[PDB]
């Protein structure tokens, strides 16, 4: 009895499964229901919410009401096509809302899908109840998450970042697609009834994001997800700032071409270390804070900055087992059917004793928590974790993410721009090895 | 340039520090206002808060003017203490509470103390005024947590489990005791302010926790620490439950006197594994979740269950890095350095590429918040993971931790119990080696 073996791939112990003669194959998901007026920020964190929840692996997708109103009806004139006296495009929106909660129901029972976020101002009692009903009779979960704003400059810097740029103001000048928006915004005002925890919405699982994060009105969080989103919905801010992300400057290991290890910068490693400094004064950035691993290459990198930094051991490199501090040659010729494996499965392979990139995700999620409360933040670290950093910042699947060309001596600078972020590419002018293998 | 060095217990690369001739020695705290009624369970809170805090390494402490009152005025006879027109008690009662503060102040700026629990009513704006007067000219941040409850079951609930028992109360019977604490709830009611974010108390940063954690107000969160203190107080619950903690069943590492590894179970570990399984059939729990490490030992234990379980990763032993595999002997013999550091400092001792308790901690606190949201769970686990779980739950500090005793073929049944655990130890009858180590 108790007979287990480990799997090849992630070297996780399953009982040993002799399937008989005729072999037989044999929690909850949520629906995020986004409450509030235009321009108050839902795409904002619908899409922001989805990439930090499908980068830790929670299958989430976006289902916005809008583009599937752009779908069925060509081109948009005016915000006469959202007035409550329009009966023909009343219906017309009613349909595109039935039509992404019948995507919602296919996405969450058909696709493998845990999250759908049903972004769409949902601002009436009426189209909340009908979204219940939906969850209730397909047995999902929903949690409300509302955005409520009244400062005129928040919702007027909205409209300029990205809703005159919208593909519905395209024939428009900055000026007509403003106040045609403003008038849009009206339309919803007449027939608005927020969430009321006190008494109607008593006993719906919600969220109020009040005056752009300021405040938060937290209503039966019902289980570990919908408790996560909103941790992560305090930590997050709308602040100006920029994330420098890079390697630690050139190793004796990258030298040899060997992986893993804790050795120290080789004489390029140190020219880019002070090629960095030069970089980090010539940015004039009021406050940097400056991130390393507790491994020697990044912490010297940051010796040179001759500002304070902060160590994590959540920055170390991905962990290889008993293939550390080996050549990727000595791999293939004394393990070659792990070698082969990697290859086949680089983001769920766990190296023997060692990490994949799904373990390193989940190492780093507080490094990302962090990383969102800060503004300005040097992070200098190693060719993995850089990937998966990366990969959370610029929306990267789990299958892409082992492959992204984080090179040596080169900061990646990245700038927070309407929903995602603007990346710069800074070499530092400082030759190193290449330790890039495509797939 | 960028000389380093290795610290040789902590292992952590630091700048080579050629001191001068005359070598030379060279962020805020924070005070928590606990705010409400009596029986609002603000004890619970700090107290909880408290044992969290000091875990994940931040120094915490409790000030309950309570406990300034019961040192300044020897004998508790009544309510009529309380009584708003008893213009003595009230001066002593202001005394306790500037005496408290007094305590606050060097604590934070005199002990190296982060976080200071101010355990009272603060039911009054002059309270709070004056305490914010205090934290602004000390340079304390202040954050407070407010337990608002209108539930006379709740109440009665909190005065029967831990007020009757209070040392004011010896002298007294369960009946007059309560009706003695219900007149002093009463001396309160009248002077009650409770926080306003919307007007009065706008730019405090607080929490209020409503009817037992139904629903929260969060106001301003300034930092981190707030952020996950927040974090916290929406993960954990009052329902009742129990938490069983084990290790694997004995393994063939075990009776070697080997460390780390992934062996399996010995043929005396198969028999915990089956006598592990008649003990959980006979406590009768309408669920329980299984948890165990992706090490093979914990999982053919739970496999002998015929339950469902989830592996953590977060589980899995200590890494003694070079040491793996090894017996104590062999390390002493190979490493006698690092194996006399460790025994002077276990604690903070990180094994050469390899973790230290104060490592386990950081991995471990994901699992602590998720233990906290469950009802009945079982861990299946391992010494130093064991150790680690149960200096949370029974508020072992730092230094007590790695000396814990954690026996093989012994569960340690927890049962939430007033204001910490109840520890219940079952030995299962099946003989195993002792791994335990004193120092
Ligand atoms: C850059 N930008 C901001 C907006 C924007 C306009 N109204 C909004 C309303 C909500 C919103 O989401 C959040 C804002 C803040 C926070 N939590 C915090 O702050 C807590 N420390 C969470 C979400 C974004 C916007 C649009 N573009
Ligand atoms: C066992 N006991 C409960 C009380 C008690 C009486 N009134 C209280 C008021 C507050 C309180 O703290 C919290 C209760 C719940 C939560 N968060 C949740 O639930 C969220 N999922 C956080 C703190 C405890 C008590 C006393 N003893
Ligand atoms: O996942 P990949 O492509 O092997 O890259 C990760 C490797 O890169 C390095 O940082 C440098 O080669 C190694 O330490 C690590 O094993
Ligand atoms: O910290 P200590 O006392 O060495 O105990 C932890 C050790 O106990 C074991 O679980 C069993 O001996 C080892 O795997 C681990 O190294």
């Amino acid at each position: 009895p108790l007979e287990l073996t480990q799997s090849r791939v992630q070297k996780i112990w399953v009982p040993v499964d002799h399937r008989p003669s005729l072999p037989r194959s044999c929690n909850s998901p949520t629906v995020i229901v986004m409450v509030g007026l235009p321009a108050r920020g839902k795409t904002y964190i619908s899409k922001k919410l989805t990439r930090y929840l499908n980068w830790i692996g929670v299958p989430t997708k976006v289902f916005n009401v809008g583009e599937y109103r752009r779908e069925a009806v060509k081109q948009y004139s005016s915000y006469n096509f959202f007035r409550p006296d329009n009966e023909e495009a009343m219906k017309v929106r009613k349909q595109c809302a039935l039509a992404a909660l019948r995507d919602v129901k296919s996405y969450l029972a058909k696709e493998g899908g845990q999250i759908a976020v049903f972004d769409a101002t949902n601002t009436t009692r009426e189209r909340r109840h009908m979204i219940l009903h939906f969850a209730k009779e397909n047995d999902f979960k929903a949690f409300f998450i509302e955005s409520v704003c009244d400062d005129p400059t928040v919702v007027a810097s909205n409209i300029m970042e990205v809703k005159i740029s919208s593909p519905d103001y395209k024939d428009c000048n900055s000026a007509e697609a403003m106040d045609d928006f403003m008038k849009r915004i009206s339309c919803y005002e007449a027939s608005y009834q927020p969430l009321d925890p006190d008494k109607c919405d008593r006993d719906l699982s919600l969220i109020k994001v009040i005056d752009v994060g300021r405040r938060f009105l937290v209503n039966r969080v019902q289980d570990h997800i919908q408790s996560r989103i909103v941790y992560y919905l305090m930590n997050i801010h709308v602040q100006p700032r920029t994330i420098y992300l890079c390697r630690h400057g050139e190793n004796e290991h990258n030298l040899q071409g060997r992986i893993g290890g804790d050795s120290g910068l080789s004489s390029r490693g140190k020219k880019f270390a002070s090629a960095l400094s030069k970089f980090v004064e010539e940015q004039n950035l009021k406050d940097l804070r400056v991130w390393t691993s507790q491994l020697k290459s990044t912490i010297q990198t940051a010796e040179a900055l001759r500002l304070p930094y902060e160590q994590w051991k959540a920055l170390n490199e991905i962990d290889a087992g008993v293939c550390e501090e080996l050549t990727y040659e000595e791999i293939r010729d004394t393990y070659p059917e792990e070698y082969a494996l990697r290859e086949q499965d680089k983001y769920y392979y766990r190296y023997p004793t060692g990490e994949s990139y799904q373990d390193l995700v989940q190492r780093l999620e507080p490094v990302i928590m962090e990383l969102e409360r800060q503004e300005n933040v040097l992070v200098i670290c190693h060719q993995a974790v850089l990937r998966c950093l990366l990969a959370y910042f610029l929306d990267k699947s789990a299958e892409e993410m082992p492959y992204l060309k984080c090179p040596l001596h080169t900061v990646l600078k990245l700038t927070p721009v309407a929903y995602g972020c603007r990346v710069e590419s800074i070499y530092l002018n400082v030759e190193s090895v290449c330790t890039h293998r495509e797939r």
